[PDB]
C-alpha cells in the first residue's frame, strides 16, 4: 500500500482550510525580518570553520587586555576593527552593524556584544542580534515560533520545505506562504488520508526496529 | 555518506558492555511469562475482526440480563461457556483459563473479568490478564518496561527486532537475550560510530520536511 503514499500526501494537503489557518507568514516577510545568519543555530558557535582557533583565541586575548598580538589573517578585519572599537570605546552605528556580517567569531553576533557593553543602546541593535540572543518572544508572534524551532525545523525553514513540525505545529507552504495549523488538525487530516507520521531530529535512511538512522554529516 | 550507513551500525551495536547492562531478559523467559495475546494492545479492543459486531452485543446483553438469545456462530462457543457461568454463578478454575484462548470478545480477557466478580481470585488469575490490566508494576522489573510499551515498542519485541527504542531505553538483541541500556549510553555510542537517530511512531518511507510518512494497515 506504500506505492500510494504520494496521492494520500496529496490528498492530506489538499484537507486543510488555509483561510482558518492559526497564523501565516509570507516568505517575503520572513526573509526581510531575519536574515538566514540570524537564525540558524551555528551563528551562535564559534566560526571555527571559517577563522583558525588561533586567530578566535587572539582575538579573545586582544578584547581583554586591550593590547598586544594583532591576528594575522585577512579575513580577521572586520572582526579587528569591532574589538578596537570596544577597546579605545569609539562608538558603532546602527548602520555600522546593518553594514556587518553580524556574526563574531566567537560565536553570537557583534550587536549583542556591543550592546552589552552600551546596554542603551539594545533596542536600536535588536534587528542584527541573533533570535536566540533576543528576548523571550510573546506567545503567538513569529520570533517565539522561531525562537522555539530545533535545529531541524530551522533547516526546513531555511530551505522552504513543502512541510515540517515544529513542537505543537505543523507548517505547511502553499506559493510563498506557510501556513501553522495545530497538531490535533494535522492528526486529523492525516487519518482522513490513511496516513500515519513521525517527527524526525535527523534524515531517515536505514530503519531498525523503530530507530531511523542516518549519518551525520558535521 | 550514507553507503557507509550499515558499517556504521554494525560498529555502535559493537561499542556496548553487555555485562554492564542496565538489566537483560532472556527472549525464552519473556514468551514463558507473557504469551504474545497478553502483550498487544488490540487484544484490549473489542474483537471486531474475530466476531460479527452483533454477535459482541448479543454477548454483552446475556451477560446482563443472563437471560435471552444466544449467539449463533460456533467460534462463540467458549465466550458463551464463559458468560453462562457468569450468570449461572458457577465456579472456573484458573485450570479452565490456562486452556483457554484468553482473550474475550469484548476486549480483555476472561480471567479480569472474572476477578472483578471475585475479587478473591484475583492474584491466581493474574497470569491470565494483560499487562494492561495487571496493576502498576514495581520499576525496573519486566512487567514495568513492558506496560510502558508503546505499540510499535510493542510489535518490535514481539517481531524479535534487533533493536528498538521504548521511552528511556535502547533495547538491544544479541543472540536470544535483550540488553537495556539508557538513551544516554545510547547517544554516546552514536555519536562515537558517526550517526544520529530518530524514534519512529510509524516506518518511515517517504519524508516531508522532517516527517517521516507511512500509509497505516488497519
Ligand atoms: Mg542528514
Ligand atoms: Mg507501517
Amino acid at each position: 500500500n506504500a506505492d500510494s503514499l504520494p496521492e494520500r500526501i496529496d490528498l492530506f494537503v489538499s484537507l486543510f482550510d488555509y483561510n482558518s489557518a492559526t497564523t501565516s507568514y509570507d516568505i517575503r516577510s520572513i526573509q526581510t525580518d531575519f536574515p538566514t545568519r540570524l537564525l540558524t543555530p551555528d551563528s551562535m558557535l564559534p566560526q571555527t570553520s571559517e577563522y583558525p582557533l588561533k586567530d578566535i583565541q587572539l582575538l579573545y586575548k586582544l578584547a581583554q587586555s586591550c593590547t598586544g598580538k594583532l591576528p594575522l589573517s585577512p579575513l580577521i578585519t572586520e572582526p579587528l576593527v569591532f574589538t578596537r572599537s570596544l577597546c579605545k570605546g569609539s562608538s558603532l552605528s546602527p548602520r555600522w552593524f546593518a553594514r556587518s556580517g553580524l556574526i563574531h567569531p566567537g560565536g553570537g553576533t557583534y550587536a549583542f556584544r556591543y550592546a552589552e557593553k552600551y546596554p542603551a543602546q539594545f533596542a536600536n541593535l535588536l534587528p542584527y542580534m541573533h533570535i536566540q540572543e533576543r528576548p523571550n518572544a510573546a506567545e503567538g508572534t513569529l520570533l517565539y515560533h522561531l525562537q522555539n524551532m530545533g535545529e531541524d525545523a530551522i533547516n526546513a525553514l531555511v530551505s522552504g520545505a513543502s512541510m515540517f513540525g515544529s513542537g505543537s505545529d505543523l507548517w505547511l507552504r502553499k506559493g510563498d506562504i506557510y501556513y501553522l495549523f495545530n497538531e490535533e488538525t494535522w492528526l486529523t487530516n492525516a487519518n482522513k488520508a490513511g496516513l500515519s507520521y513521525s517527527l524526525l531530529s535527523a534524515d531517515c535512511f536505514i530503519q531498525r526496529g523503530n530507530i531511523c538512522w542516518d549519518v551525520e554529516d558535521h
